[PDB]
């Protein structure tokens, strides 16, 4: 019912997963509210270390869009990741079925995932799984990227780190994760924002992956903007998806091109 950990109270599971859970934790005696995962590290092959990872990462990243790391400790088994609390839920649940959101709220969200992506990569880390379930929003409803569990370093002592690890999530993943061997960190993520920017504004998922085979996938490639989901978007915010959404992620743009997109720079 009513749990704790280390003089904090455990009041509620804020989400779940096979990798362990996250109860929101909060002290009556402060009442600061904060998040807290637990992972049930399990032998010494998957959880004992996709985890130490993960800390470090945290440990990294500081900015305003960036769920806050607070600390970790570690009974054995249990670990503790202590995070930023956001009331406000997942993006997820501020995208409603097949319709989306008007489209100021877009560009908003937008405008912070682009700044807490760019941040990020500017200290050479990759988030790998960018979608409406890791972007959470505060109180004042501000978007934080979330879940660093898949994150990874692909840049150290400023020296590029190809990837060639497959891993995220298929309806967010870029082409190229499918077609190659390897591939630059950057332009997997910036291809994930994009298909994120299209849920915002169509409120559905383009293709279930970029599969030169799903035939939804197949339809965008021949400019078929005629269909769903990009009829229900405008065609400006279209043509930065247009842009966005590039197949060779060497002509790809660029999250320093996006901030001189129309689009992006309309007042709405
Ligand atoms: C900074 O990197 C991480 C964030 C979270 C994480 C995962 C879920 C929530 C959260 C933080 N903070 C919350 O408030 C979360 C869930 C939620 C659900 C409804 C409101 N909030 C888990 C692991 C990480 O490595």
């Amino acid at each position: 019912a009513v749990p704790f950990v280390e003089d904090w109270d455990l009041v509620q599971t804020l989400g779940e997963g096979a990798y362990g859970e996250v109860q929101l934790a909060v002290n009556r005696v402060t009442e600061e509210a904060v998040a807290v995962k637990i992972v049930d590290m399990k032998r010494a092959v998957d959880c004992p270390e996709n985890i130490k990872k993960e800390i470090c990462i945290n440990k990294m990243l500081n900015h305003e869009n960036v769920v806050k790391f607070y600390g970790h400790r570690r009974e054995g088994n249990i670990q503790y990741l202590f995070l930023e609390y956001c009331s406000g839920g997942e993006l997820f649940d501020r995208i409603e079925p097949d319709i989306g959101m008007p489209e100021p709220d877009a560009q908003r969200f937008f405008h912070q995932l682009m700044a807490g992506v760019v941040y990020l990569h500017g200290i050479g880390i990759t988030h790998r799984d960018i979608k409406p379930e890791n972007l959470l929003l505060d109180e004042r409803d501000n978007l934080k990227i979330s879940d660093f569990g898949l994150a990874t370093v692909f840049r150290y002592n400023n020296r590029e780190r190809l990837l060639n690890k497959m891993c995220g999530t298929l309806p967010y993943v870029a082409p190229e994760l499918l077609k190659r061997r390897e591939f630059h960190a950057e332009p997997v993520d910036v291809w994930s924002c994009g298909i994120v920017l299209t849920a915002m504004l169509a409120g559905e998922l383009p293709w279930d992956q970029p599969s030169d085979s799903c035939q939804e996938y197949s339809d965008w490639k021949e400019k078929k903007t005629y269909l769903n989901p990009w009829k229900k978007i405008d065609s400006a915010p279209l043509a930065l998806l247009h842009k966005i959404l590039v197949e060779n992620p060497s002509a790809r743009i660029t999250i320093p091109d996006i901030k001189k997109d129309r689009w992006y720079n309309k007042p709405l």
